[PDB]
Protein backbone atom coordinates (compact mmCIF):
# COMPACT_ATOMS: atom_id res chain seq x y z
CA UNK A 1 0.00 0.00 0.00
CA UNK A 2 0.74 3.79 -0.31
CA UNK A 3 2.36 4.91 2.94
CA UNK A 4 2.82 8.55 1.81
CA UNK A 5 6.15 9.28 3.43
CA UNK A 6 8.67 8.83 1.00
CA UNK A 7 11.84 8.32 2.81
CA UNK A 8 10.47 5.27 4.28
CA UNK A 9 10.72 2.31 1.97
CA UNK A 10 9.09 -1.62 2.70
CA UNK A 11 9.87 -4.43 0.96
CA UNK A 12 7.85 -7.38 0.39
CA UNK A 13 8.75 -10.58 2.09
CA UNK A 14 9.43 -13.55 0.17
CA UNK A 15 6.89 -15.80 2.65
CA UNK A 16 4.42 -13.00 2.38
CA UNK A 17 1.16 -13.71 0.54
CA UNK A 18 1.07 -11.97 -2.83
CA UNK A 19 -3.01 -11.70 -2.64
CA UNK A 20 -4.54 -8.35 -2.74
CA UNK A 21 -7.23 -9.90 0.29
CA UNK A 22 -4.65 -11.73 2.77
CA UNK A 23 -3.82 -8.05 4.28
CA UNK A 24 -7.43 -6.77 3.67
CA UNK A 25 -10.30 -6.92 6.15
CA UNK A 26 -12.99 -9.07 5.72
CA UNK A 27 -14.75 -8.51 8.84
CA UNK A 28 -15.75 -5.64 11.39
CA UNK A 29 -13.32 -6.27 14.01
CA UNK A 30 -10.45 -6.38 11.32
CA UNK A 31 -11.89 -3.14 9.97
CA UNK A 32 -12.07 -1.38 12.98
CA UNK A 33 -8.35 -2.71 13.41
CA UNK A 34 -6.62 -2.23 9.97
CA UNK A 35 -8.04 1.50 10.46
CA UNK A 36 -6.33 1.60 14.14
CA UNK A 37 -3.52 1.20 12.06
CA UNK A 38 -3.62 3.87 9.62
CA UNK A 39 -4.03 5.98 12.52
CA UNK A 40 -0.86 5.28 14.23
CA UNK A 41 0.89 7.27 12.29
CA UNK A 42 -0.20 10.39 13.90
CA UNK A 43 1.92 9.59 16.42
CA UNK A 44 -0.82 10.69 19.02
CA UNK A 45 -1.88 9.16 21.79
CA UNK A 46 -4.52 11.13 22.77
CA UNK A 47 -6.06 10.44 19.24
CA UNK A 48 -5.58 6.37 19.38
CA UNK A 49 -6.66 6.62 23.10
CA UNK A 50 -10.37 6.65 21.66
CA UNK A 51 -9.91 2.95 20.10
CA UNK A 52 -10.12 1.51 23.67
CA UNK A 53 -12.19 0.17 26.07
CA UNK A 54 -11.90 1.36 29.51
CA UNK A 55 -11.01 -2.41 30.46
CA UNK A 56 -8.45 -2.51 28.04
CA UNK A 57 -4.38 -3.50 28.17
CA UNK A 58 -0.97 -2.81 26.11
CA UNK A 59 1.79 -4.68 25.55
CA UNK A 60 5.01 -4.71 23.18
CA UNK A 61 6.44 -7.54 24.95
CA UNK A 62 9.70 -7.47 25.52
CA UNK A 63 8.60 -4.43 27.98
CA UNK A 64 6.20 -4.23 30.57
CA UNK A 65 2.16 -4.48 30.33
CA UNK A 66 -0.04 -1.39 30.44
CA UNK A 67 -3.61 -2.38 32.28
CA UNK A 68 -6.46 0.33 32.03
CA UNK A 69 -6.82 2.86 29.31
CA UNK A 70 -5.27 5.42 31.49
CA UNK A 71 -2.25 3.29 32.05
CA UNK A 72 -2.35 2.84 28.12
CA UNK A 73 -2.22 6.15 27.38
CA UNK A 74 0.82 7.28 29.18
CA UNK A 75 2.36 4.02 28.28
CA UNK A 76 1.69 5.10 24.58
CA UNK A 77 2.49 8.79 24.83
CA UNK A 78 6.01 7.45 26.36
CA UNK A 79 6.75 5.90 23.80
CA UNK A 80 5.56 8.56 21.26
CA UNK A 81 8.03 10.74 22.95
CA UNK A 82 10.98 8.58 21.80
CA UNK A 83 9.84 7.01 18.37
CA UNK A 84 7.42 8.12 15.71
CA UNK A 85 5.55 5.59 13.42
CA UNK A 86 6.38 6.34 10.05
CA UNK A 87 4.62 3.74 8.14
CA UNK A 88 3.03 0.81 8.95
CA UNK A 89 2.03 -2.58 6.42
CA UNK A 90 0.16 -5.40 7.12
CA UNK A 91 0.53 -8.08 5.35
CA UNK A 92 -1.36 -10.63 6.93
CA UNK A 93 -4.38 -10.40 8.53
CA UNK A 94 -7.00 -12.79 10.16
CA UNK A 95 -9.62 -13.22 13.32
CA UNK A 96 -11.08 -15.67 15.43
CA UNK A 97 -13.08 -15.98 18.73
CA UNK A 98 -12.89 -12.38 18.97
CA UNK A 99 -9.09 -11.87 18.39
CA UNK A 100 -7.19 -10.28 15.62
CA UNK A 101 -3.77 -11.42 14.47
CA UNK A 102 -1.56 -8.82 12.15
CA UNK A 103 1.64 -9.86 10.31
CA UNK A 104 3.16 -6.54 10.05
CA UNK A 105 6.87 -4.25 9.47
CA UNK A 106 6.13 -0.96 11.24
CA UNK A 107 8.80 1.59 10.13
CA UNK A 108 9.92 2.93 13.15
CA UNK A 109 12.31 6.34 14.16
CA UNK A 110 14.51 7.19 17.16
CA UNK A 111 13.78 10.38 17.66
CA UNK A 112 16.68 11.14 19.88
CA UNK A 113 19.37 9.50 16.97
CA UNK A 114 17.46 9.75 13.82
CA UNK A 115 17.86 6.52 12.89
CA UNK A 116 14.84 4.02 11.44
CA UNK A 117 14.29 0.27 11.33
CA UNK A 118 11.99 -1.64 9.66
CA UNK A 119 10.51 -3.78 12.19
CA UNK A 120 9.01 -7.69 11.71
CA UNK A 121 6.02 -7.71 14.20
CA UNK A 122 3.42 -10.09 14.94
CA UNK A 123 0.60 -8.80 16.90
CA UNK A 124 -2.62 -9.21 18.39
CA UNK A 125 -5.56 -7.16 19.10
CA UNK A 126 -8.40 -8.15 21.62
CA UNK A 127 -12.16 -6.73 20.64
CA UNK A 128 -15.36 -6.35 22.73
CA UNK A 129 -18.18 -4.52 20.62
CA UNK A 130 -15.72 -2.70 18.18
CA UNK A 131 -13.44 -1.15 20.92
CA UNK A 132 -9.93 -2.19 21.72
CA UNK A 133 -9.56 -4.62 25.17
CA UNK A 134 -6.51 -5.89 24.01
CA UNK A 135 -3.18 -5.31 22.34
CA UNK A 136 -0.01 -7.17 22.25
CA UNK A 137 2.77 -6.62 20.08
CA UNK A 138 5.54 -9.40 19.63
CA UNK A 139 9.07 -9.09 18.05
CA UNK A 140 12.72 -8.57 18.51
CA UNK A 141 13.81 -5.51 20.96
CA UNK A 142 17.47 -5.78 20.47
CA UNK A 143 17.58 -5.78 16.46
CA UNK A 144 15.38 -2.92 16.92
CA UNK A 145 17.57 -0.97 19.52
CA UNK A 146 20.80 -1.83 17.76
CA UNK A 147 19.62 -0.19 14.27
CA UNK A 148 18.65 2.80 15.91
CA UNK A 149 21.10 3.14 18.74
CA UNK A 150 18.00 3.48 21.79
CA UNK A 151 18.24 1.25 24.26
CA UNK A 152 14.36 1.07 25.60
CA UNK A 153 14.61 -1.10 28.64
CA UNK A 154 15.34 1.45 31.39
CA UNK B 1 7.60 -28.78 34.81
CA UNK B 2 4.93 -27.15 36.28
CA UNK B 3 1.39 -25.48 34.86
CA UNK B 4 1.78 -22.62 32.86
CA UNK B 5 -0.63 -20.01 34.41
CA UNK B 6 -3.12 -17.90 32.41
CA UNK B 7 -1.83 -14.53 31.42
CA UNK B 8 -4.01 -12.15 33.07
CA UNK B 9 -4.70 -10.95 29.43
CA UNK B 10 -5.79 -14.16 28.40
CA UNK B 11 -9.55 -14.63 26.76
CA UNK B 12 -12.14 -15.97 28.84
CA UNK B 13 -14.23 -17.17 25.48
CA UNK B 14 -13.80 -20.87 26.21
CA UNK B 15 -12.99 -21.43 22.28
CA UNK B 16 -9.98 -19.28 22.30
CA UNK B 17 -7.79 -22.20 22.80
CA UNK B 18 -9.35 -24.62 20.94
CA UNK B 19 -9.06 -25.91 17.62
CA UNK B 20 -12.52 -24.62 15.15
CA UNK B 21 -10.95 -26.00 11.83
CA UNK B 22 -9.18 -29.08 10.78
CA UNK B 23 -6.15 -26.83 9.79
CA UNK B 24 -5.91 -25.49 13.69
CA UNK B 25 -6.47 -29.27 14.99
CA UNK B 26 -2.85 -29.97 12.68
CA UNK B 27 -1.70 -26.93 14.16
CA UNK B 28 -2.11 -28.17 17.81
CA UNK B 29 -1.34 -31.73 17.19
CA UNK B 30 2.06 -29.77 16.07
CA UNK B 31 2.23 -28.13 19.20
CA UNK B 32 2.02 -31.75 20.87
CA UNK B 33 4.80 -33.02 18.84
CA UNK B 34 7.06 -30.14 19.65
CA UNK B 35 8.27 -31.87 23.56
CA UNK B 36 9.93 -34.91 21.16
CA UNK B 37 12.77 -32.40 20.39
CA UNK B 38 12.78 -34.79 17.25
CA UNK B 39 13.17 -33.11 13.58
CA UNK B 40 12.21 -36.18 11.71
CA UNK B 41 9.28 -36.16 13.73
CA UNK B 42 7.76 -32.48 12.98
CA UNK B 43 9.50 -32.26 9.37
CA UNK B 44 6.44 -35.14 8.60
CA UNK B 45 3.99 -32.55 8.79
CA UNK B 46 5.75 -29.69 5.98
CA UNK B 47 4.84 -29.67 2.82
CA UNK B 48 8.66 -29.61 0.40
CA UNK B 49 7.36 -26.09 -0.83
CA UNK B 50 7.75 -24.24 2.96
CA UNK B 51 10.05 -21.96 5.00
CA UNK B 52 10.58 -21.67 8.87
CA UNK B 53 11.81 -18.63 10.91
CA UNK B 54 12.44 -17.70 14.47
CA UNK B 55 11.88 -13.69 13.65
CA UNK B 56 14.94 -12.90 15.06
CA UNK B 57 17.57 -15.32 13.65
CA UNK B 58 17.55 -16.35 10.08
CA UNK B 59 15.12 -18.17 7.81
CA UNK B 60 15.20 -21.63 6.24
CA UNK B 61 13.50 -21.95 2.59
CA UNK B 62 12.67 -25.29 1.88
CA UNK B 63 11.63 -28.62 3.65
CA UNK B 64 15.51 -29.70 3.76
CA UNK B 65 16.68 -26.69 5.31
CA UNK B 66 13.74 -26.49 7.93
CA UNK B 67 14.27 -29.54 9.35
CA UNK B 68 18.29 -28.95 9.49
CA UNK B 69 17.39 -25.56 11.20
CA UNK B 70 15.08 -27.34 13.53
CA UNK B 71 17.39 -30.46 13.97
CA UNK B 72 20.15 -27.13 14.92
CA UNK B 73 17.86 -25.50 17.49
CA UNK B 74 17.22 -29.19 19.23
CA UNK B 75 20.87 -29.71 19.72
CA UNK B 76 20.97 -26.76 22.11
CA UNK B 77 16.98 -26.21 23.30
CA UNK B 78 14.72 -28.94 24.38
CA UNK B 79 11.26 -27.55 24.27
CA UNK B 80 9.61 -29.01 27.99
CA UNK B 81 6.14 -27.91 27.38
CA UNK B 82 4.06 -25.89 25.26
CA UNK B 83 0.94 -24.16 26.36
CA UNK B 84 -1.26 -22.14 23.54
CA UNK B 85 -3.64 -19.83 24.68
CA UNK B 86 -5.30 -18.62 21.43
CA UNK B 87 -5.52 -20.34 18.49
CA UNK B 88 -7.54 -18.84 15.34
CA UNK B 89 -6.90 -18.44 11.44
CA UNK B 90 -7.98 -16.98 8.66
CA UNK B 91 -6.98 -17.21 4.92
CA UNK B 92 -5.39 -20.15 5.17
CA UNK B 93 -3.14 -18.79 8.12
CA UNK B 94 -3.39 -20.30 11.75
CA UNK B 95 -2.32 -18.12 14.38
CA UNK B 96 -0.57 -19.44 17.91
CA UNK B 97 -0.37 -16.96 21.52
CA UNK B 98 1.86 -19.68 23.00
CA UNK B 99 4.34 -20.24 26.12
CA UNK B 100 7.16 -22.61 25.16
CA UNK B 101 8.73 -23.86 28.08
CA UNK B 102 12.55 -24.29 26.63
CA UNK B 103 15.37 -25.17 28.21
CA UNK B 104 19.27 -24.21 27.53
CA UNK B 105 20.95 -27.94 27.37
CA UNK B 106 24.35 -26.15 28.01
CA UNK B 107 23.34 -24.85 31.25
CA UNK B 108 20.39 -26.34 32.45
CA UNK B 109 18.12 -23.36 33.01
CA UNK B 110 14.57 -22.87 31.53
CA UNK B 111 12.64 -19.88 31.03
CA UNK B 112 8.83 -19.72 29.70
CA UNK B 113 9.07 -17.54 26.65
CA UNK B 114 5.88 -15.40 25.19
CA UNK B 115 5.58 -16.28 21.31
CA UNK B 116 3.32 -15.32 18.93
CA UNK B 117 3.38 -17.59 15.83
CA UNK B 118 1.93 -17.93 12.60
CA UNK B 119 1.48 -20.92 10.52
CA UNK B 120 0.63 -21.53 6.49
CA UNK B 121 -1.46 -24.31 5.56
CA UNK B 122 -1.82 -26.19 2.13
CA UNK B 123 -3.73 -29.34 1.94
CA UNK B 124 -3.11 -29.82 5.43
CA UNK B 125 0.70 -29.71 5.17
CA UNK B 126 2.94 -26.68 6.48
CA UNK B 127 4.24 -24.44 3.87
CA UNK B 128 5.46 -21.72 5.83
CA UNK B 129 5.76 -21.27 10.18
CA UNK B 130 7.27 -18.24 11.58
CA UNK B 131 7.39 -16.83 15.74
CA UNK B 132 8.22 -13.92 16.98
CA UNK B 133 9.46 -13.44 20.20
CA UNK B 134 12.50 -11.17 22.09
CA UNK B 135 15.39 -13.44 21.34
CA UNK B 136 17.37 -10.93 24.08
CA UNK B 137 15.28 -11.76 26.93
CA UNK B 138 15.81 -15.55 26.16
CA UNK B 139 18.87 -15.27 25.95
CA UNK B 140 19.53 -13.59 29.49
CA UNK B 141 17.39 -16.06 31.01
CA UNK B 142 19.20 -19.40 30.17
CA UNK B 143 22.50 -17.55 29.79
CA UNK B 144 22.64 -19.22 25.88
CA UNK B 145 23.50 -16.67 23.31
CA UNK B 146 22.00 -18.26 19.90
CA UNK B 147 23.18 -14.53 18.10
CA UNK B 148 26.33 -13.65 18.41
O1 LIG C 1 3.72 0.53 16.01
C1 LIG C 1 3.09 0.26 17.25
C2 LIG C 1 4.15 0.11 18.34
C3 LIG C 1 4.66 1.49 18.72
C4 LIG C 1 5.90 1.97 18.25
C5 LIG C 1 6.33 3.25 18.58
C6 LIG C 1 5.53 4.07 19.37
C7 LIG C 1 4.32 3.60 19.85
C8 LIG C 1 3.88 2.31 19.52
C9 LIG C 1 3.59 -0.65 19.56
C10 LIG C 1 4.46 -1.86 19.76
N1 LIG C 1 5.25 -2.00 18.54
C11 LIG C 1 6.62 -2.50 18.72
C12 LIG C 1 7.61 -1.70 19.59
C13 LIG C 1 7.37 -1.31 20.91
C14 LIG C 1 8.30 -0.61 21.65
C15 LIG C 1 9.52 -0.32 21.08
C16 LIG C 1 9.80 -0.71 19.79
C17 LIG C 1 8.86 -1.42 19.06
C18 LIG C 1 5.32 -0.74 17.82
O1 LIG D 1 9.09 -24.08 20.42
C1 LIG D 1 9.25 -23.98 19.02
C2 LIG D 1 10.51 -23.18 18.69
C3 LIG D 1 11.72 -24.04 19.05
C4 LIG D 1 12.35 -23.93 20.31
C5 LIG D 1 13.42 -24.75 20.63
C6 LIG D 1 13.89 -25.67 19.72
C7 LIG D 1 13.28 -25.80 18.49
C8 LIG D 1 12.21 -24.98 18.15
C9 LIG D 1 10.53 -22.80 17.19
C10 LIG D 1 11.15 -21.43 17.16
N1 LIG D 1 10.56 -20.82 18.35
C11 LIG D 1 11.22 -19.58 18.76
C12 LIG D 1 12.60 -19.65 19.42
C13 LIG D 1 13.77 -19.88 18.70
C14 LIG D 1 15.00 -19.92 19.33
C15 LIG D 1 15.11 -19.70 20.69
C16 LIG D 1 13.95 -19.45 21.41
C17 LIG D 1 12.72 -19.40 20.77
C18 LIG D 1 10.56 -21.82 19.41
NA1 LIG E 1 -8.72 -10.51 4.07
NA1 LIG F 1 -9.71 -20.91 18.93
NA1 LIG G 1 -11.16 -16.34 10.69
Amino acid sequence: HHHHHHTSKIEQPRWASKDSAAGAASTPDEKIVLEFMDALTSNDAAKLIEYFAEDTMFQAMPLPPAYGRDAVEQTLAGLFTVMSIDAVETFHIGSSNGLVYTERVDVLRALPTGKSYNLSILGVFQLTEGKITGWRDYFDLREFEEAVDLPLRG
